[PDB]
């Protein structure tokens, strides 16, 4: 099974290529990372295995969900050192995701209900709506235009959570630029209707996630970053008029990174929307084209997942929702194992146990 070979992530020795994939579930109340969190990341862990965090808030501005944990602040800090150490006691690696929404938030999560940011002021449109605290669905606003000076701020934002993260002691982080948040709101041309120095051109609409990414680089080192993208996904209006060129420009960026810092990146992790051949060729010319470590994620099954890896398409395969329900998804799929059925009803509520740790064991 060559799920269950061996991979060098870097300096990080994987025993197989399953991958706990980012995911949201809402449990962190008060932005707190909470002893859940500790507890359902304890059940997924293997020797060996990776997992990525959930997205994390990476400044007061940065949220557009309830419960999701932060990072920057020392109380955080101090409560994630908590689940890193239970993880590492079973041997896993873990990254933290870095998660700014940008647009897609509403007052009630905004300091002061401020507007959301964004690198436009044109709202996600209400063929779309956003999940409120009680429960019900709301309507996104209109966000504020940042200038020059707020994206350096924002940056920096990036920058000392990679820092408070390594404090923490997770191994590294993720840059969550997928999915229509904050950096695909500068990627995609959508969306960028900017004239200026960060709009237009694909040199330009890549300038942001370029400085992120180099930013967190310079402060805990490239092999400790790893990148997540979605050209190919148009969630939250999120749409590029030509989405194979803007991911092969971003692969340029990150390769040219690469080689100023001799060094490289984790990762570079591409989800796929669900023509099936046209997206697996859009995969496929980006994995050739980035010089390093590529995660496929998005519909993965352990058939797909093992053919991904033995065709050379990816090297590593992370799961979302059959990694919800099944706490040993890795030995399961290694034992060619029955799956239980991921409720979605309880992905985004607040219990501690109720459809968060009570999934059984094989
Ligand atoms: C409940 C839920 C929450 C998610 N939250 C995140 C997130 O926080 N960050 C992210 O980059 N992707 C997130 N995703 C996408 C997953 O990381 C992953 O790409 C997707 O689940 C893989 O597809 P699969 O569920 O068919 O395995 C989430 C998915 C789900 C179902
Ligand atoms: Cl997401």
């Amino acid at each position: 099974n060559p799920l269950f070979s061996p991979y060098k992530m870097g300096k990080f020795n994987l025993s197989h290529r399953v991958v706990l994939a980012p995911m949201t579930r809402c449990r962190a109340l008060n932005n707190i990372p909470q002893a859940a969190l500790g507890e359902y990341y304890e059940q997924r862990a293997t020797a060996g295995g990776f997992l990525i965090t959930e997205g994390t808030m990476i400044s007061p501005t940065s949220a557009g969900f309830p419960h999701v944990p932060g990072i920057f602040t020392k109380e955080q800090v101090r409560e994630w050192k908590k689940i890193v150490d239970v993880v590492h006691a079973k041997g896993a690696v873990i990254f933290c995701q870095l998660w700014h929404v940008g647009r897609a938030s509403h007052e009630v999560y905004q300091p002061a209900g401020a507007a959301p940011i964004s690198s436009t002021e044109k709202p996600i449109s209400n063929r779309w709506r956003i999940l409120m605290p009680d429960g019900t669905h709301g309507i996104y606003p209109k966000p504020r235009a940042i200038g020059t000076y707020e994206i350096s701020q924002v940056v920096e934002d990036y920058r000392r959570s990679a820092l408070n993260a390594i404090e923490a002691g997770f191994d590294g982080i993720e840059i969550h630029g997928a999915h229509g948040y904050l950096i695909d709101q500068f990627l995609k041309d959508g969306i960028n209707d900017r004239t200026d120095e960060y709009g237009g051109s694909l040199a330009n609409r890549c300038k942001f996630i370029t400085q992120v990414v180099q930013a967190v680089v310079s402060a805990i080192g490239a092999d400790r970053v790893g990148v997540r993208v979605s050209p190919a996904i148009d969630h939250l209006d999120a749409m590029d008029s030509n989405p194979l060129s803007l991911g092969l420009a971003v692969v340029e960026r990150l390769n040219k990174i690469q080689l100023h810092s001799g060094s490289k990146l984790a990762y570079l992790h591409v989800t796929q929307p669900r023509s099936e051949e046209e997206e697996a060729r859009l995969m496929r010319t980006l994995r050739n084209a980035y010089q390093g470590t590529f995660i496929c994620s998005g519909g993965y099954t352990r058939e797909l997942g093992i053919e991904a890896v033995a065709q050379g398409d990816a090297d590593l395969v992370s799961y979302g929702r059959l990694f919800i329900s099944n706490p040993d998804l890795v030995m399961r799929i290694k034992l060619n194992a029955p799956l239980n059925k991921p409720n979605r009803k309880t992905f985004y509520t607040q219990d501690p146990v109720v459809g968060y740790t009570d999934y059984p064991f094989l």
